């Protein structure tokens, strides 16, 4: 069983550091922001086994119809944001209108993702991301990319989610 | 002919005080956020009349295909921001992405607007939206729905972007 799992935020958030600590378990300081690439991880979950094809995103914004088929191929999506940058927290509102646009409003798996959570300078409360998790139906998971706190369970998260949705 | 005009913009930034400016030749101080309408308006614009519908857009954050279609309907845009509002100005990008999407076309015909120009507590430099609209190959026009400064100007413009589209 094969799952397409795609890595949205807006730029800086640490969707790429994220990714390759998952993948390489190491942290990446202040990757190339012009590569998107497709990792592939096997793993087992709640004793069950899963194999994970996952693009971290880059590039401009903007839109096209051979984007909006590409991301419509996706099966599940981390929305991430940085819990110190309040204009990534607003834009999650916006990659899951877009998401949604693009797969015919399904009920799309997602997993909120608080990022950079080893930063005293919060801006994000936990509350207000807890909240939005909530009207949105969907978990909310707090990482670090750097410490590696909560990387694997943000995308075992969303394993769990598009097991249940299929 | 008979023109489409949409007004689009953040929050607050003006589009129902400019479109009532433009058809009622007043100023409100206050207009419920949640209406939107039409107007209708006749014109005579560089000699040639027209009929403008103009969509005065209010409402949520958020993407229906009935929405796509309905902006579809739209043959220019009027991208308003506030002057004093410098997160307006940022969505600018985002509102004139939106229009290339559903119109699927980077030559829609707009007019950006820099509105509330009576105002002096400015933090949007004048030469970042000219700068901004060149690199859009549109017109940029500073308006003041309050003083009415530039209003028919922004319409009037608009028009005159649309017919240079058709033809
Ligand atoms: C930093 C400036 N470079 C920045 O904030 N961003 C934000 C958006 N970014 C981005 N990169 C790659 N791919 C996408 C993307 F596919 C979409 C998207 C979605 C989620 C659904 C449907 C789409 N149709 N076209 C694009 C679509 C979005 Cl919203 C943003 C993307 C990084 C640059
Ligand atoms: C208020 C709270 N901060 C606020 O900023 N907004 C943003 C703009 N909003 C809005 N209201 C009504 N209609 C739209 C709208 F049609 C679109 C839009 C555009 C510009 C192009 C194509 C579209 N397809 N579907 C919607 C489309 C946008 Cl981007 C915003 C709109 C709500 C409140
Ligand atoms: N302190 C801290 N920095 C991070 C974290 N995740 C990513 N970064 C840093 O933030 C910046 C942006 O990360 P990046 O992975 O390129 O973000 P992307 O643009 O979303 O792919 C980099 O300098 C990263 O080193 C984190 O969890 N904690
Ligand atoms: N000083 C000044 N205030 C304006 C101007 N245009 C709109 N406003 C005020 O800004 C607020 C928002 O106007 P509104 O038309 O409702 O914004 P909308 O949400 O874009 O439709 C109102 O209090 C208006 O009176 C302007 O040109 N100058
Ligand atoms: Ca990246
Ligand atoms: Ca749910
Ligand atoms: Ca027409
Ligand atoms: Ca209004
Ligand atoms: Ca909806
Ligand atoms: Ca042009």
């Amino acid at each position: 069983t094969e799952y397409k799992l795609v890595v949205v935020g807006a730029c800086g958030v640490g969707k790429s550091a994220l990714t390759i600590q998952l993948i390489q378990n190491h942290f990446v300081d202040e990757y190339d922001p012009t590569i998107e690439d497709s990792y592939r991880k096997q793993v087992v979950i709640d004793g069950e086994t899963s194999l994970l094809d996952i693009l971290d995103t880059a590039g401009q914004e903007e839109y096209s119809a051979m984007r909006d088929q590409y991301m419509r191929t996706g099966e599940g999506f981390l929305l991430v944001f940085a819990i110190n940058n309040t204009k990534s927290f607003e834009d999650i509102h916006h990659y899951r209108e877009q998401i949604k646009r693009v797969k015919d409003s399904e009920d799309v798996p997602m997993v909120l993702v608080g990022n950079k959570s080893d930063l005293p300078s919060r801006t994000v409360d936990t509350k207000q991301a807890q909240d939005l998790a909530r009207s949105y139906g969907i978990p909310f998971i707090e990482t670090s990319a750097k410490t590696r706190q909560g990387v694997d369970d943000a995308f075992y998260t969303l394993v769990r989610e598009i097991r249940k949705h299929k």
